[PDB]
Order: structure tokens, then C-alpha cells, then sequence
């Protein structure tokens, strides 16, 4: 893993589905803003949808504090798009306001230390990157357990508070 | 760093201050129970010990769910005891129910990947270890920002739940929330 | 590095496949005693219609009548495979299909067969004819834009079985 | 080790070929600007009739009409190649032939293309489709007993040229 | 390993020290032009350690009047050093002290002076006498149970200054 | 490297010493059961008076009365040691002496104790205190110009023996009869 | 090269054309007899035929002194057979009484130090192996120049003479 | 061993006895001419020096074709001179026209791959080197068996022929014999 | 490198020597129970070499009468040694001699005794005195232009036998 | 390894010697332009009389009359050398001596000349003859019990100087005036 707290967050780049289109997306696109960068195991599964939806549905609570959110898994951009176009009824994402980054090669997952060699996908990893691109926080969950939008919010606010004061 | 989620937590042992006394403490002493194992940077700094006290005050909430808590820093056991014997009034800890593990050699810190080579102490790292001694959760904070007892409680409850019923826990899940059946078909009963 | 060598035993593989809507464990050795056509395709859910997977599934009986099974594989998860199968052909989906779809999430199978694209994170179009003793007899590698011929695969299989016999 | 990788430049080769009864130097680069079907066969003067070399030579115009050349290669010397060509088809010879026969005496070409059999000292049946920019587009490797199809090679070439264009 | 060698420049150090109740950055080079008695002790809130530090502190003028300073050091943080100083001698604290207490939290300085105990995570009782030119002249290492002597130290400093001169 | 590490077994040595004017084989292990003050000095026969060897020799009974022996060592041969001892103190010689003079001709002992000066071919002034169990307790290294103190050496031996016996640790300057501390909070 | 005078001749084995048939042939098949073992560049060439024919046509002069002769090149056994079935008129060998060993893999040529890396075939190399399998003589010619049956005969006779006396 | 057919012959230099005198001799001294360079095992043995004498007696046959001859062994130049000064009657060489190169260091022998590590001298090795200093022919004999001047003459003539006319020489070829045109077509005019 | 070390067993040697006109195999161990003066000289048919060998040969009884033998050695073959012996002293030969002349054609012995000159292909003038127990006691190495002395050698042998005894 | 190789430059050395009772820095290069007899002996102050150092000292003028100097060396310190020289021959001492006694305290010189005995910490008896150009011409190594000969040393120096001058080589036993050989057939 290249991910070290208080060091620049490992650079990434790749294709994301953004508002239903394929776009190239870079970590550096987010300079000036805080970024919640998180990995989830696999599209068309179970815990991964709920926590992606929670974040998307509450996106304004981040954007209103100069914070953006990006989600990532090892699935392809085509699978991401198919998942978005799958209605929440059938366990899809439905439309989403958060970019879904594809880590097909696994390079990004490995740089961030969240790749599972034995499974071929990531664990539940979340990274808080500040506006200068420095990594400030790392949350790694074993697969069965989702993350909390409220705890994330609290942490972003705390770093912004201690940044200032 | 030997700490890997879903592998056995890196073994450790050392001197801890427990109820005012020096006691030898081992990771294996906690087999059978969940363990919240966390590091904080330094004794005796100018910031009020809000997090260690918060875990100390709410310790019964963890014990009611088969969970113990252990705190650790690179300070000596002697410094730990001195800090405890210092009134909260003056930045001390005052009495405390949670053992304070000493990591003078830095070995434990390095094994958990929380040691800061440039500073000579740890960042704020917390680890949730299950009753079979498997590591389930890693939270690493930059120095300025403290940890939440509630969030820690939520995570411990969620792991114990999914241990038991297998069903997986959605984002935000607290006790009493809807869970998911980990099946492409069974998942519909939730979505 | 690639372990696939003609007239040597085909590189062993195992993983999760989707067979008739369900997740099943599948191994190379499950096909001992039969010829196996083992082929890789890049990705589920792309905008190019699944002509070849369907062509094979539609003509599967021409294979089973000559003691030959067919298996398809990509780097997609078994969950994606299922979702694709459960998407109507109308919308680029696969629809029901009679061929197992094997998941190579870890990329280990793709690497062993030398079909993995390090730069792209999926495979090219590789097809392998494995005999009933588990020996690799044929290797066909296509650059992405160009599909494979069921008729050619049939001809090759029949040919190998003929020269096996006479 | 093999240097042949799809969507990379085909491994460079050079040597002596027999072209229309004569010895000529020949290089991969001589075919820049054209598609090239480059194929290996085991050995001259064996007791199995030269069905495939002849099939290609007989249908060579179907290739030249789509900007495609054909080259055949084995580990035999150019002298053996010539002697084979100068042997009547009646007696297993090749007879006159319109395809260059390239000699790979040093085995270096066979190794670079990953078709050499260390144990046997000749190659298997390998065929390679190289595009007009010298990029490798297709790899077909057959175990010895089974030949190649001119129709399939045509279909593949046309297909690559189509997707090049559209 | 230890960089501390008699008759060679003393291993450079720098770090945070508590000086008259405040955190100051302190370097070995701040002592050029003066003799320096630089000594390590194990841990704050321990037993011999206070008594040795108190003795050197209380008799500091006997050093300063021969152009000699004194610095003490342990692996304790500067926050622990300051808390110890603000502990009344009654309760085993240092009480106010005139000698800087250097912090070696990273262990780098202890290791450079060869006094660190890998097994225990703190130093033994090492004392070093460094001349005004920055040259190490004397090394004294005691096992933990036994304290050093101000009188012996004074005698040594005087002996060196005398032989320097005559 | 130097093998001398405090609270580890002192590096084994053996060699020929001059003892009461005779050549004797001497081993570090010969001193088990007693404390040993083992010290190096540079060279026999220089133009600086042998103040420190004589001082230890003259006061040997204070060491012996506390179960403690003394051995001196330099890189000189045993023949040079003997010649020096047979030279009258009047003429810089040692005169008779009660302390063994161990010869370290091969330089191995000096190297093992990390007192050897590679550029000079002799040792600096090093003194080592070894307990009854063969464990190194104390290392004193002096640059060449400055000698050692019998009183300080006596105090250290007494202190280590006191702490061996009572555990209680010895404060700065502690001498026999002074206040000690129970290593307990 | 493994070929050293007064050491056992490097072991070889391979397929030869013997009286128009393919046979497996081993160096050890010749124990009890002297062996003239020689390499020539390529079938369907120029100097190689004449010196093979000279040896074959004078084979009795070797067999009458307990000596056998084997020829070798990198050509395949199929090319050897085609060459034999090519009439001397057209530069073939015509029928031949000497085995033609195939060194398709080049292992034999390399063991004997006669392989030409740059050309893919051997130079003109001749080895005299005694009846105990010890190498006694080595003759290496650059490609333009044939060997002499008379000189070979003289050498075999000399070794047999000095063996005895 | 650095001797490879169709590569430049391994360079050498040393002291040779030439017409009773000690002379420094170099391989490069023979550029422009063919060189027959041969090794024999030892001076002064109980076997009559039939081969060195045979080359000495027939030396004019080589010089008439732009070819020199040099013999070499591991013996010193002093032993070489002594051997020459010994009457053929008594196993000596008696006077001789061919230089005798000394290889005391064994370097030259090792470079030509003729040195016998177990014996400390060479086997019987002969080397034919052309006028451009390229090695054309290597003949290695076990100790018991001598070399033929006629065969050496034949080989030198054949190389000079094929150098000149390119046409290749068939087995047994002596001057005046049929040669072959090195072409799949031109070869018929011979066969 | 040289294995010859004073007070250690002399490096074992063996080889062919000319002894009274005949070739005999000779080993260092053939001399156990006696002192051995073992010396090297450069080359047969040279200059100082004969004179030194002649002197030791002519005065051999002075060695044998103190239970000491003498062996000489050069890199010359045994055939050269014998031819040299059969050369009249007039013509610079040795003439008949009573000392074995060991041959070191392979250079192995010279190298073991550290007397070989890589540059020249022969030895310098090295002399070794070996006791009756096979222990090397003395080494004398001279540059080529200067010969050894029988008297000095005798004196040394006598000195060693005397100190051995008393 | 030993760096002493015949017909190669003698291994450079420098150090402190006692010369006419004074400490002087001495370098091998100080002897360029003259032959040098450089020899090692084991130890100062033993119970075997200094026969060979005295013999060389007593006969020094025979060396000096042929452009040849002599230096003796042991691993002893220069202070020990001085004490030994100041000890009367009566008492095993050296008494005054005309030959420099070079000190090899660090053992480097002894090691460079391959005369050092690792197990003993001193040298065997080695003698080296170095010409005016710094080239080593002769090596004589004796086991400890047996001393060296001034006459033999004189003969070797004379021989090397003769051959230097006339080329003609010197036969066995050659002394000044004896028959020599023109190195020509």
C-alpha cells in the first residue's frame, strides 16, 4: 500500500460513470476540495448499494462543506452503467449523483491497500483526502459491515475545523 | 505492518496499568471476547483526554456486549501511572477503568502500522478484534481528530450481528435496522 | 507468464460459474473424458451484441453430439454474469444461455492462459480446444474487434477426434 | 521465449526464401503496406500430402485481391525447400508453388514466434495474421495432426480489414 | 550501531528539550566553545534517574564556572519531561531544574550514542564528556541500578581541560 | 566489532600474565565468584609515570576485602611486562606490583573490548567492571591523557554489590551508608 | 563442446536412415568397433555428397579393419531419405551403405562443437572414436573443403597399430 | 579455447629458435601468407621426430605456395636449442629450417585448446591459417599418432583454390581434380 | 596461492623424477624420517642453475651424513632433465648427478610452493628446508641472477637439528 | 595477503624507529639509492641473547662500505625498543646499537611482509634484501629457533650488486672474486 496518513494521497486516474456517461477522472481533479474516496466490493451485490445510495442521497451535506464523494470498485465502467440503469427495486443503484470509478486493472485498489488477492475485489475501504491532496483518514471494514455517512461527515467537519483553528 | 483485516490480529504483550497497578497483558488474554484495541499519541499533552475518558465512562456499554477495551501509547508504564494519578483538573486522566498498555519498544505500534517514524509516537489508530482473535476493522485518524464511542459501538454490534445471522449490514445500520440476505434472490426481500 | 502449451496438459483452473441461473463451482477437471472448448471474451454489458456467446449456445447440441462441452469466461464477477443473463437480449443482455459463464475475478485464469491484457484489465478473445485427456490441442487468439466461428471450432474438434482415432 | 503479442508489432524476421524457383532474401518489413498471412509447417518431404500449402497457393488470388500476401515457413534449409518444390506432387513433392517458402534453419524465427518444439526440432502448425502496419492481429496454433482452413483465414483477414475501416 | 568514538567528533544530535519550563529546539552545535557533559537516564518517574539529575542540577555552577554545560536525556517525550519537572520532589518529581531535559522519543539519539536497550525500550545510564571543539573525550556506561557521580564527572572535566592546556 | 555489552557476559579472554614476577596463563573465567576490575592502559615504558597502576596496586586490599580482584592489560608482550616490573620506579619502571599484568600481544582482547586504537596499535584507557557471574556491569572509556580513580572504582564495585544484594537502587554519589531507593512506586 | 580427445566421445542418439528405413541409432551401438563419425553441412548441396559418396563407396576398407562409418547433418530424416532417393545424376546420394543420422534439434552438433550458430548447420567435422568409445581424433574443416578417405584410413590404421603395439 | 574456424586465429607471440638463434615471433609476422601452425608434445623423447623433420625436409613445397610452417611445444627456447644441437643419431633434431616456438607459460596452448591439464604439455594439434589471418582448419591427434605432410599440403592447396575460384572442393580433391559450382543449378555441370 | 607456511606441514608433492638415469615416481612422503632440502631452479640448459645443482650434488654426503636428503626441481619435463644429465659438464650439462631431478611440467608444485613466475613460465630460485616430521622450517627465495650456498644451507639444517634436540 | 614479491617493489612502510637513542620517523623510501637489508625479529626482552642484532650492528661498516644499510624491526613499541637499548647487554638488554630499531606496533608492516604470526602476535625471523631502486631481491624466512648469518647476507648483497653491474650471473657459493657466467649460449 502507498496510502499513508499525512502524506499525499496516492494518485489515481480511470474511467468513471458520471451522470450516465463515461468520463476520465483523476484524483487531481479534486484539488481545492475535500474528497471522500471509498471502495466497495462488487456491483450487483448487497451491502455495496445501500452505502452508495446513502452517500448519494445525502451528497449536499458534503458539497455544502466543500467536499466531494467518489465511489470505486474493480467492476468495469460498462457494469457500473448497467447497475445504475437497474432500478433500486431490483437491487440496482438507480440514477446516482456520485461518480462510479472503475478499477478493472486493480492498480488503484492495490495502491490504496484495499485489494483482496484471494477474492479479486476490494474490502470496504474509505479514505478522507483534504483539499491540498493530503490523506487524513483511513477506514477499513471487513465485507459484512457498511460504513456510516454520519461518521464520515463528523470526520470531515473535524478535519476542516482543526485545519482552520 | 502485520495488521490485515480478516486475519488474526498481530499478537502483542507488555506492561499495562490496570486499576493503578502494573500488570502483564497479552492479546490472547482476550480470546472469547471482542476487543477494541486503540492507540493514542502521548500522555500529558495540553489537549484534554476526551476520547480515553469517553471510553472509560461508557465502558459498561461494551461489557454488556462481551467486549473489552484497551488503550495504548509509546509512553512507559511509569508515565501512564503518573498520568492517571494526575487530576483531570490538571490535564491528568484521574482514575480510569481501561488498561493503559505501554509500548516503549515501538514493536506493537510498528506491528499495527500506526507508528510515526518521524515523530516517535503513534497516530490515532483503533482496531476491532473479534472473539476468535480475528481483525475485523481498522480506523486510522490523523493526529488532530478524535474517535467516536458511538461509532465504535455501532461497528462492534454490526460484526456480532453478521457473525450470528450472516445477513449483511447496510450503511448506517444500528440495532433494529433492516439487514440484507447475501443472495442475488434473497436480497429482494430487502430492496 | 502463460502456462498454455500445445500437447501439454491445459493449465488447471477453478472458480465460480453461472450455470442455468445459479452459482456453481467449476473446474477444468470436471471435463475429463470430454473435449472442452474453453473461450475468453473481454466484458459483459458492452455495446457490441453478444453474437458469439449466443452462436455457441444456440449450436451447443452440435458440440454435445461429439462429446464436446463449451465454457465461456471473462474477468467479470459471477454476479455481473448473472445480471447480464437476466437482461433481455433486446437491451444488449445475454438472455437465457446454455453455456456456463465462468468468472475470472482474480485474473489468475486469464494470466495462466496468456489472454490477459495488463493495460486494459480484461482479456482478449482467446479460444482453447482441450481434449478428453485434458491435453491442450489448439490455441486461437483474436485481437478484440474480431469474433470467432462456431463452424471453425466444430471442424477443429472433429478433426482432432478423427486423428485421435485413425 | 516468444515475442509474438497481439496488438504489438509482429516479431521481426529475415532469411532466405524460395520464390518461383530462386533463392531470395526476405524480411517481415517487405510486407509493410499489406496484410500478411505468415504460417509455419513442421517439415518438407514427409509422407502426409501438402494439402494446406497447396490450398493456399491455389487460392492466392483471393488473398492478393484483398491486399494480403502469404508466406510459409519451416525449419528446413532453402535447398531442401527447392528440392521439395522440384519434386512432382505425384511423389509427395510440392510441385510449382506461388507462395514463398522461407527457411528457418537457425530456429530463431520459430522461437520468436513461439512455435518451436524443443523436443522435436521443428515447429508446430502456427499461423499469424499481421496487418499492413506490421501489427500482430491473430494467432492460431494447431497441434501437428490438424491442418488449417483457407476459408477461415480469409474470413479473419476480411474481418480485420472491415473493423479497421469502420 | 554506535557512532560514538573517543577522539572523534561527538555524534550530532538535535531535538526538543524542556528548558526553564518551555519547549526549545536544542542542537549539539549550540555547545561549541564549551565543554558539554551529555548524559542519558532511563525513564521519567523512576528511581536513580531523579537523584542523578537533581545532583547535577543543584551543582550546576561548579560546571558553569569551568565553561562546562550539562544536558540530560531520556526516551521520554518533552510533555512527560515537563510534567515530571512540575512534580514536587516530595512525590518523586524533579521539581524545577536548571538543566535542559532533551527528549529522544524516536530513539535515534540513544542509538547514535550506543546507549539504547532494544529489549527494554529505553537507555542505560550513559554519560559522555564532549570538549569545546565538539570532540568526544570520555564515555561512561553504567548498568541501570547504579548512579553516576558529580564529583567524578567534575574531576574528569578538569583533568581534560588541564591536559588540553598543558 | 566490540563484543562488550553491559548486562551481557563479558567477552571471554585468556593469555599470559606476569604475576609476582612469573609468567602465568590467566583466563577471565578464573575470576568467576568474584567481582573483577579489568582495565587497559596504553604502553609499558613511556615517559609518563605509572600513577594509576601503582595506585591500584597500593590499594589492592580494599578491593580484596570486598571480594574483588584487579587485572591490568596492555598490548605489550609478557617479556616487556616483566622488564618493566624489574625496572625501578625511580627510572619510570613499575617496580614490584601485586596486580597481574596481562599481555594482549595479538590485540584480540583489546578488539573484543572495543578499546583498541587501530591507528596507534595500542589501547586507550578503558576500565571494565565484571560481576561474580561474568556479567559486564560498567564501562569506563578515557581518552589517553586522563587517568582513572581508585575511589570511583571502589564506589562502583560497592554500589553494584549493594544493589545485587538489596535490590534497592543507588542514587547519584551513593557511597557505603548513604540513602538508597526501593525501586517501587 | 563436450568433445575431448582421450575422453569418452559424447553420447548421441537419434533417427537415421539406414538402408532406406528410419532406425534409432546410438553411439553405444558401436562399442567393440572403431567409428568414423562425421558431420556435413546440408543435404541437397555440393561438397557434402562427394565426401559422403567417397566414404560409402569405400566402406569395405573400413569394415575390413573393424571400423564403421556414420554421417550426420542437421537435416531431418525425411530430407535424408528424399536425398538418397535422388539419383546421383541430379546431385543426390543415390543408394548409400552408410547411415545418415539426423540432428534436427542440433543437440548432437553442439555436443561435438561443430554447430554454426550464425548459419544453422554444421561445419565439416570428423571424429575418430575407438572401440572402447574413447575419442582419438578431431578434424574440423571450413565449409569449402572436403575431407579425405585416405587420410581417415591412415589415421584409423595408426591408432589401431599403436593400440596394439 | 579461442580457436574458431573462420574467425581470426588467436594471436600469439614468444621466443622461437630460428636458424640456431633466439628470435621474437608473432602470429602477425605471417600476415600475407598461409601459415601451418602445429604443436607437438615434448622435446627429447624416445620417439624419433619423424613429423618435424618431414616438414623441415619438404619446406620448399610449402614456400612455393606462399605458406610458412611453425612448430610449437611447451619446452623452453633453451631446450629447443639444445634439441636442435643434438644429432639426429641420438634422438636430436639436428639442424632444422622450421622455427621452434616456445610456450613455457602454456598461454598459447590454452588459447588453441591443445593443452593437456593432466600432463602439462599439448596433444598433437595442427592449424591452417590463411593470409588474412583467418583460421581455416583444425586437426587434433591423440598423442600416439603423427601428422601427414601430404594431407597438410592438400588442405592448403584446396583452401587457396576455393579462395580464388570460389568453386568448392570435393572429397579427396587434389590439384587437377574436378570441382563443384556452389549452386543448385551450376552443380549439375559436375554431377 | 602459495600453501607453503613455516611451522606447518610442507605442501605435499608428487611427480616424475630422473633418479640415476631412470624415471621414478617420487613423493614428498618418501622423505619422512629424514630432513629434506627441496629447491627449485628456473630452467635446464641455463646458467646459475647447473652450478647450484652441481654443488649440492658433489657435496651430497655432507647432507646424507646428517640424515638429510636433497631434491631439485624445475618446470622442465623429465625427458629434458635426462637429456641435460647426459650432457657433458663441458657443454654446460649437468653430467651424471646423485640428486633426483623432479619435473613440474604442470606447474602445480611450483604454484603450491609459491615460486612460480606467471610472467616467465618457470620458477625463481626457491629453497625449502623440511624436517623429518614433514614440517616446513625454512624458506629462501632468490631473484634469478643469484645462486644459493651449500654452506649456508648446511648451517641451517644443522641449526634446526640442534634446536630440535636441545 | 603478503605483498612481498621478488622483483616487484618492496611493500612500502613507515613508522617510528629508535636511532642513536632517539625517536625518528623512518620510511622505506628513505633508503632509495642504497641497498637495504630489512629484517624482523620476534620480541624485545626475551631470555635468548640478541646475538643476531648485535652481530649486524658490530659489522655495520662492511655493509656501509658497499652502499648498504640495515634496519631491524619487531612488533614492540618504540618505548620498549628504547628501554631495551638502555638495558646493559649484561642483563639481556641490547646496549647501544648502530642499527635503527623500527617499531611495528600496528602489525601492518609485518603483515605486508608476510612475517606476522597470527597466533603469537609477533613475527618469525624474516630478512629481506631490497635494492637501490626499491625492488625486493631476496626473501629469507626462518622458523623462530634459528638465527641469521651476516656473512651470508653480505654475500647476497655483493652478488646482487655484481649482477646489477655486470649482468653475468653468480654461481652457487659465489663470493667476491669467484668465477661468473655470461648468461649467453
Amino acid at each position: 500500500s502507498k496510502a499513508k496518513i499525512s502524506k499525499p494521497a496516492p494518485y489515481w486516474e480511470g474511467t468513471a460513470v458520471i451522470d450516465g456517461e463515461f468520463k476520465e477522472l483523476k484524483l487531481t481533479d479534486y484539488r481545492g476540495k475535500y474528497l471522500v474516496f471509498f471502495f466497495y466490493p462488487l456491483d450487483f451485490t448487497f451491502v455495496c448499494p445501500t452505502e452508495i445510495i446513502a452517500f448519494g442521497d445525502r451528497l449536499e451535506e458534503f458539497r455544502s462543506i466543500n467536499t466531494e464523494v467518489v465511489a470505486c470498485s474493480v467492476d468495469s465502467q460498462f457494469t457500473h452503467l448497467a447497475w445504475i440503469n437497474t432500478p433500486r427495486r431490483q437491487g440496482g443503484l438507480g440514477p446516482i449523483r456520485i461518480p462510479l470509478l472503475s478499477d478493472l486493472t486493480h492498480q488503484i485498489s492495490k495502491d490504496y491497500g484495499v485489494y483482496l488477492e484471494d477474492s479479486g475485489h476490494t474490502l470496504r475501504g474509505l479514505f478522507i483526502i483534504d483539499d491540498k491532496g493530503i490523506l487524513r483518514q483511513i477506514t477499513l471494514n471487513d465485507l459484512p459491515v457498511g460504513r456510516s455517512v454520519d461518521e464520515t461527515l463528523r470526520l470531515v467537519q473535524a478535519f476542516q475545523y482543526t485545519d482552520k483553528h
